C-alpha cells in the first residue's frame, strides 16, 4: 500500500455520519486545548476572544489498515471521517476555523484532529486586572451523544500551559485546570459528559 | 441492524424535502426555546442579541425502523432529514448555528433537534434598567407551511441561563397564535416566546 | 399522487436555468415588498437598512400536474426551480435572505417566493426626522432578461406587517412600473420603483 | 432549438476550466467599470468603497449555436462558462458580488458579464473634500494568464451615467490605461487596465 | 494535447487529497510573502492586518504530460490539486482569499498557487511609531506534515523588499528577512519545518 492506496480506501469506506462505536462501549474522546492567544476581553460583558489549538483524540478501528511494507499514518480530510461532535457550551459565537481540516490517522485506527480555532466566549473576566487574575471557564462535550455513546476526557499528559502562548498578547496565563463532568439535562434522560477548562489569566503591566 | 445499517437506510430513503404529513394531518411540531444568554441589548433601537437552544421535535414515521436487537436512537446530520421550515419574524440577522447540524431520531420515527443559536431581533427593550424589566416577544412559526401542514406548540427559565450575563431572566411565557396574513388565504401557526428580562445590578 | 411523487417529479424535471418563456410571450413577474423593519437610517450618507418581505409570483407550466385526488401545493426549495434574476440597483450590500428558501407551487403551475429580506440601500434618507419624512425610493428588476423575456408589474395597509417597534414608521408606500433602456444593450429592460415614505416617530 | 436546449447543450458540453484560447491568439477581453456609488470614504488610511458594475465581454466558439428559427441569446449561470480570472490588485476585500451571477450568451459565442461588485480599495484618496478632488486608480487584470493567454482592454462614454444621485460624492471624471507589466515572478508579461477615478465631496 | 485535454486529464486523475511525495523524498515546498499592503495595525493590542502574495511553489509530477507539440502550462483550479496544507502559526484571523484561486502547472509538475492574501495578525507592534520601525514576525508552515514528508524552505530569490508595496499605505516597508525553523511540538515525536518571515515597518 502507499498513500495514494490508503486515502482512496479510506474515501470510498469511511462512514463520517456512523459513530465508530465497538461492542456497544462508548468512543473515549481525549480533549485538549492549547492557548495560543487572548484577544478582545470586556470586564463589563464578560466576553472573552480566544485563539486555541483543540487537540482532540478517539479511535476508529474501521479506519485501520496492515503497515507492514506500508505508511504509517497519513493526513485526511475530516470530511472522509467521522468526527466527534463536540461543542463549547459558553460560546457566542460559532469557531472560526484557523487551520487547514485536515486530521492525522495512525495505521491502527487512532485519530487525531488539531485544528487552531478562535471563538468568543461568555464567563468570568471579573479580576482580569488583579494580581491574581480572571479565571474562564470554558465548557466542551458531545452535543447530541450521551454517555453511553460518547466519553470526554482530558488528555492524560502534563505540559507547559504556555508553550504555544504569544508573548504579543496583551495578557499572560497563570495556570490551565482540567475537571470532567457528567451532567443531566432536564431534555433527556441519559447523562452527557463535559470537559471544563479553567483558564487563569490576567493583564500584563 | 447496527447503526451503519439505520444511517445507510435513512440516507438512502430519506426524502429531506418532502414533508412527513399523514393522512393530510398537520405534522405536529413542538417548539421551546432555552435561552442560554442575552448580549448587547439597545433601548434606543429596540434591539438585542439572544443565545438561545431552539429544541425543535417533530414526527417523521419514514425513518422508522424495526429496534428490537438494534440501537434506539441515532444522530442524524440534518441535511438527511426533512426538518419544519422554522423562522423568527421579528429576527434582524439570520441564525448563527453554533452547534453541530444533528438531530436525534428515535427508532419510532420521533426526531429531536437542537441547536444552539444566536441571533438578533427586533422587540420591546423598554424597561429593561428598571425592576419590573423588559419583555421581548419573540414569534416563530413555519415560513411556508400552513395549519393542515404543520402546526407549532409550546412544549426552571434560568436552567441553562449563563451565569456571567450582565442580564437575568424573570419570567418566560409562551403563547400559540393561528394568523391569516392578507397575502394568503389559510391560516399559519407560530409560537410566541415573552421573555421577561433586566439588567442585574 | 402524493407529495412525495410530486416533489420527486419537479426535482427531476425542474431545470432551474431555464427561463419557463411560453409562445415566445415573456414570464409575467410581479412584485411587492412588504416592509417589516427600517433599521439603522443615516441622513448623512443617505443609507438606510430596510426589512421586507419581497413576494415574487410568476406562471411556469413546466411544474404543474393534475390535481384530482392529489395535493393541490407543495412547498419547494428554490434551488430545484427557475426563479427570476431580479435584484435591487441601489442597493448597496447582497440581500441577507432571513427566511427558510423555499418556495410555494400550485398544480397550475403559478409560484409564489416570499423571503424576508434584509439588505442596506443608497436612497434619499433626507427629511426623515421631519413631519413630511423622507421619501426612500427603491428599484428593482430582472438583471439580464430584457422586456420580451420578463415583464415586471407592482401587485394590483403598508404598516400591515410592519414593526411596533422600529424607531420609525411608515407614512406612504407608493409604486410605479418602468421601462429602461440602458446603453450597453438594445433591449429594454422593466422595473418596479417602489417608494417608501418614513419619517423617525417621537 | 429552444432556450432549454441551448442551456442544456451549454451545460452539458461546457469546460468552465478550459481558456477559449483559438489558434494560438489571446483571449481578448474586454474590462469598463461603471461606477455606481462611493460610500465609506478615508483619507487618513486612503481606502474607499465602491460600487460599479465590471462590464466584461469575450468570445468562447465553443459556446456557439445554430440560431435560424432559434434564440440568439440566453442567460447562462457563470457556473457553466469560463470566465475571466480578473482581479483588482489594489482591492483590499474580497468582491461582494450583488447581483445574480448570470452572463449573457449570444448564439455567435459573445458573451457578457455584468455584475454590480462592492469591494474596498487601497488608493490615493487625498483631496477628496477639495474642488479638483481625489483620484483613486483601480487596476485590474488577469491574475494567472499572460499576454499571450488574455489580453486586456478598456472598452469615449460616460463611466458615470448611473452613478447614485444620493452619494455623497461625485464622479469629475474617469479615465482608463491600459499596462503590460513584468513582475519578477515570472517571465511573461501580464496585461491589467488601470481605471483612474476622479471624485470630490459635493459641497 | 490541446489545453482542453490536458485539463480534462489533471480532473480526471487528480487526487487534491494525496500528497505528490516520490520515493520517502519530503515533497519540498518554497514559500514567499510578497507585501501589498499593511493595514489596521494597533500597537496597544500587538495586532496587524497584512496584505500579501503567498507565493508557493512545489512539485507534482503526476500532473506531467508530453509538451512537445502541446501546451507547456495551463491554469488549475486548486481544487483540481493537492496543494501543501500550510497555515500562519499566529495568524488571528482565517486567510482572506483575494484573487482567483487558479495554480499553474507546468507541463513537468512544477506547480505555483500565488493567491492575494488579507490577513490579521498577532506579532511584535512595538516602536511601529519610531525611526527604527516594529519587527513583526510570520510564521508559516505545514500544519501537520512532519518534515519527512513537507520541506519549508524561503524562495532562493535576492528581492525588492517593496516592489508590490502600496505607495498609498500608511505604513511603508524598512526590510524583510527569512528564517528556516525545524520544531519538535510536544504533541507530536516528528519535527515540522515552518519558515519565519521578519517585517520591518514603520508608519511614514
Ligand atoms: C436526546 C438528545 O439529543 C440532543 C441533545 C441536545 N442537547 C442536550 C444534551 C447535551 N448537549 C447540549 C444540547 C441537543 N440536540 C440533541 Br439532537
Ligand atoms: C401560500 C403561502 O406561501 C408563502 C407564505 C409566506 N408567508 C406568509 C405566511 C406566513 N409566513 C410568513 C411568510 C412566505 N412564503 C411563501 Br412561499
Ligand atoms: C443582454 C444584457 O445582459 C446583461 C445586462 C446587465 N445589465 C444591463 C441591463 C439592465 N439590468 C442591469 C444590468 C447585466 N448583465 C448582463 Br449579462
Ligand atoms: C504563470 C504565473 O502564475 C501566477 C502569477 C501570479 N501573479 C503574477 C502575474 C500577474 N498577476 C498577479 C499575480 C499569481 N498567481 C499565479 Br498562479
Ligand atoms: C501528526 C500530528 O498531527 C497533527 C499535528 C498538528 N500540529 C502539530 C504539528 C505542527 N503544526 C501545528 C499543529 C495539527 N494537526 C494534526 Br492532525
Ligand atoms: C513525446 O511525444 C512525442 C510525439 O509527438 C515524441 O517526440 C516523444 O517520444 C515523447 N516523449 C516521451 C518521453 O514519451
Amino acid at each position: 500500500l502507499d498513500r495514494a492506496d490508503i486515502l482512496y480506501n479510506i474515501r470510498q469506506t469511511s462512514r463520517p455520519d456512523v459513530i465508530p462505536t465497538q461492542r456497544d462501549r462508548p468512543v473515549a474522546v481525549s480533549v485538549s486545548l492549547k492557548f495560543i492567544n487572548i484577544l478582545e476581553v470586556n470586564e463589563i460583558t464578560n466576553e472573552v476572544d480566544v485563539v486555541f489549538w483543540q487537540q482532540t483524540t478517539w479511535s476508529d478501528r474501521t479506519l485501520a489498515w496492515n503497515s507492514s511494507h506500508s505508511p504509517d499514518q497519513v493526513s485526511v480530510p475530516i470530511s472522509s471521517l467521522w468526527v466527534p461532535d463536540l461543542a463549547a457550551y459558553n460560546a457566542i459565537s460559532k469557531p472560526e476555523v484557523l487551520t487547514p481540516q485536515l486530521a492525522r490517522v495512525v495505521s491502527d485506527g487512532e485519530v487525531l484532529y488539531m485544528p487552531s480555532i478562535r471563538q468568543r466566549f461568555s464567563c468570568d473576566v471579573s479580576g482580569v486586572d488583579t494580581e491574581s487574575g480572571a479565571t474562564c471557564r470554558i465548557k466542551i462535550g458531545s452535543w447530541t451523544h450521551h454517555s453511553r455513546e460518547i466519553s470526554v476526557d482530558p488528555t492524560t499528559e502534563n505540559s507547559d500551559d504556555s508553550e504555544y502562548f504569544s508573548q504579543y498578547s496583551r495578557f499572560e496565563i497563570l495556570d490551565v485546570t482540567q475537571k470532567k463532568n457528567s451532567v443531566t439535562y432536564s431534555c433527556c434522560p441519559e447523562a452527557y459528559e463535559d470537559v471544563e477548562v479553567s483558564l487563569n489569566f490576567r493583564k500584563k503591566g
